[PDB]
């Protein structure tokens, strides 16, 4: 997976996976985006007791990582509304999100 | 490769993969979306004696197949602007472009 679409996500372990690149939704509940074996960025969620943490697209643009309750812990903050939106780990090392849909076959 | 970003594109030969769908950019100068063995879409560009075209999305959100000495075949006619975009082969074996960016990082 390189890609999420509308309300997809990651779940605690899950990742993106472009080479060397790896997205990880992680069991300590931050989101890192490893380069080789560098973390490069992270969501800065990373927090003791907090579990079952999950990173999703919503189909409103903003992508949220939410607490086991359903706590949003951090966000990106791109709220556009209605569209089709989505993120992309790319081989430049940048997670980005588009939207919305201009074109399909 | 699964997507396309801005002036980033598929020359004569190559082919955005994702089982069991592949869009190419043909010799014969035809870009097709292929379901398996099927053609269920093309640009309808293999024209008599062109060769060496290609297939690029510009900055601008369009998407275009050249011929070798650069003249416009065929458009998307999706030109939204100057911004970021990206050309993404789906799962579902549709060809779509999203942008501009809405975040990054
Ligand atoms: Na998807």
């Amino acid at each position: 997976r390189n890609i999420l679409d509308n309300n997809e996500g990651l779940y605690a372990g899950q990742s993106l996976d472009v080479e060397p690149y790896h997205f990880i939704m992680q069991d300590d509940c931050n989101l890192v985006l490893y380069d080789h074996s560098t973390s490069t960025w992270a969501s800065n969620t990373e927090i003791g007791g907090k579990s079952g943490c999950s990173a999703v697209l919503q189909s409103d643009g903003n992508f949220v990582v939410y607490d086991s309750s359903g706590r949003s812990l951090w966000a990106s903050h791109s709220t556009r509304g209605s569209g089709n939106y989505i993120l992309i780990l790319q081989d430049d090392g940048n997670v980005i999100i588009y939207g919305s849909d201009i074109w399909s076959t």
